[PDB]
């Protein structure tokens, strides 16, 4: 039965990793990573997390199944974080949240739900966009289309091309937006641009689906939610797939949420039931550990304080590296302007390097990056900055 | 978009739960539970688990993403437990294991994998069978058929009807078997019956898929694997969906595995790659906590000894309850013979009560059971045995 099965194509990231590892060179640098890294080059466990884990160890009395939608407190904390407390969406009980296995799991659940309970057939994603978006939706049997977003020439948001391409989308089609820290351009719309998209969206009958994996990485918790909040204030229906993998550094514990928004309580409840059905048919119920940790922290003033500070430290680390990277480039005798790097949010940005330059950097300098020229700034350190920039300069 | 969505049908178990809860009655007894419970009526955290969790707390330095297939050691320990150490399947590197979110998750992954990479279109499940089997497979777009198994009259395994019904199954069809502790008849095939099925299976060109969620609950770790092992010795290809939810009391941490078996290393590797692709499109990678705990215990002599003892205690509690139940029934002036209860393995069994009797038990006596007459013997205690039996007698 398996004789004729063809091998799945290989991810370049994972493939890049293996290549990096098997490299004897000393000054090797890996900018192809997908996670946060501190000044020492590691991905530690947050202090707030460790504290929460101790608490669970001492207080947990059972590992009995959680409800299909998971921990209640986790859901409420997640909603406040998304919509802010005092939000009408909350007071009007128009939103239901399901705890899921990471942000990816949330996306998959939404996809299965849409595919069997609605007339949705197409989903629009930006060009470019996180490559996993295609696989997830296609797996549910949904069609994936691309809208213009990034301007590889000016390294900016081509609002016009965006609005223009999205005009080809019909009512009842879903449009996917990155809440903040666009992956992997680092280019987000302005508040005014968000408001413009919201209006347009309502007018066109689109179903907005937000992929919110980096809340707190752009400007801050609240600031980063402005776009989403701009949409929520205008839509009756909405879907949010959030992740705590990065902002809580809980990558491997698979902590995320799928939030459903409807016109009213009755409707959302009825709709949520089918979402739960979709979950039951997938993994049954969610993993407690990771979510328990998030709920404990968010609901405890002390722990929350600590965590917010740790998050700030991460955000600032990145902002610092972006700035430092540009300065060092210029100092080292850089050809082109890289100042756009400073206007981009999050861990990712397109360096503008060519496929051949990337190949060269690796072969000749032990500097690792994705063939697209994508780099993870968290992979940079005050310590490796110089050698890094000198190598880049050598390939320009 | 969600205006016309119809509510999903409510599931009895969860419905039963709520009903039980909202019951003011004092002597209420819940036999409709789906998990193990101890003499005090609780589902505690295993001592071996707590120890393992302390160890992780103290030694974990990162929560970085696990590989798509999860923790390697988890995979190897799992394979040994399934096939026994020194197994040819292992030494020949014919099996690949993926860590999944519970047994259910393993089932779903197998389904998606089969649906997109093979010609499978139908899956045969026993009548009756865990109701969630249908949803999972249908969700992947697979057809589900039923084979005869249980004999409601003699409360036994109708081997003949079984063999007969399965003759309608064509080559390339998948046949699903419960490794041990059939849910929810508690009726398993004898070693000789297993061997007969194995021969027939090979002859007919079926693809066996084992659902192994209760290893260690019937006779013992190794004993309970006899059937599976009987099949493995005869097939080139096989699939096993195992769970640690019950035998490790790790229900909510979602710990399970999906094991793929092929004729050879090259084949299994090529096939596993597509399985990974299916995972990536679902939840991306698995939750670490639960699986870490399992791997820690299974690989440490001391911890493993403790755990095996805890498992034994669980198995024996159940055997004790089955025996006590039958005796108490007889003493209490029972009408019918219930001795079949003693020959059944695991937490579940069909009491043989009618739908109206079940309704009566609850309304009149506060005794809760599923409408199918299914009872969870782990819900019984030496303390509640008398009242329970007196109520049952009153409805015969």
């Amino acid at each position: 039965m398996f004789e004729n099965i063809t091998a799945a194509p290989a991810d370049p990231i994972l493939g890049l990793a293996d290549l990096f590892r098997a490299d004897e060179r000393p000054g090797k640098i890996n900018l192809g990573i997908g996670v946060y890294k501190d000044e020492t080059g590691k991905t530690p466990v947050l202090t707030s997390v460790k504290k929460a884990e101790q608490y669970l160890l001492e207080n947990e009395t059972t590992k009995n199944y959680l409800g299909i939608d998971g921990i209640p407190e986790f859901g409420r904390c997640t909603q406040e974080l998304l919509f802010g407390k005092g939000s009408a969406l909350i007071n009007d009980k128009r939103a239901r949240t399901a705890q899921t296995p990471g942000g990816t799991g949330a996306l998959r659940v939404a996809a299965d739900f849409l595919a069997k309970n609605t007339s949705v057939k197409r989903v629009w994603v930006s060009n470019p966009s996180w490559p996993n978006h295609k696989s997830v939706f296609n797996s549910a049997g949904l069609e994936v289309r691309e809208y213009a977003y990034y301007d590889a020439e000016n390294h900016t948001l081509d609002f016009d091309a965006l609005i223009n391409s999205l005009n080809e989308a019909q009512a009842g089609d879903v449009v996917l937006f990155h809440g903040c820290c666009h992956n992997a351009t680092g280019i987000d719309p302005t508040l005014e641009q968000w408001q413009t998209l919201a209006q347009l969206s309502v007018e066109k009958g689109w179903l907005p689906l937000f992929d919110f994996a980096y809340q707190g990485f752009a400007r801050g918790l609240e600031e980063d939610a402005e776009g989403l909040r701009a949409f929520a204030a205008m839509h009756k229906e909405l879907i949010v797939a959030s992740s705590y993998s990065k902002n809580f550094g809980l990558y491997n514990e698979r902590v995320g949420a799928c939030t459903l928004v409807a016109a009213d309580s009755e409707t959302v409840d009825r709709a949520f039931s089918q979402m739960k059905a979709a979950i039951r048919a997938n993994y049954s119920n969610p993993p407690a550990h990771g979510a328990s940790v998030v709920a404990t922290i968010l609901s405890n003033d002390a722990l929350r304080a600590i965590w917010e500070q740790e998050l700030t430290d991460m955000r600032q680390r990145i902002q610092r590296m972006r700035q430092l990277f540009v300065n060092t480039l210029q100092e080292k005798g850089a050809n082109r302007d890289f100042s756009f790097i400073i206007k981009q949010n999050g861990m990712f940005s397109f360096s503008g390097l060519t496929k051949e330059q990337v190949l060269r950097l690796r072969e000749e300098f032990g500097v690792y990056a994705v063939a697209s020229g994508r780099v993870n700034v968290a992979g940079m350190t005050p310590d490796n900055m110089a050698p890094l920039c000198e190598a880049i300069v050598a390939v320009l």
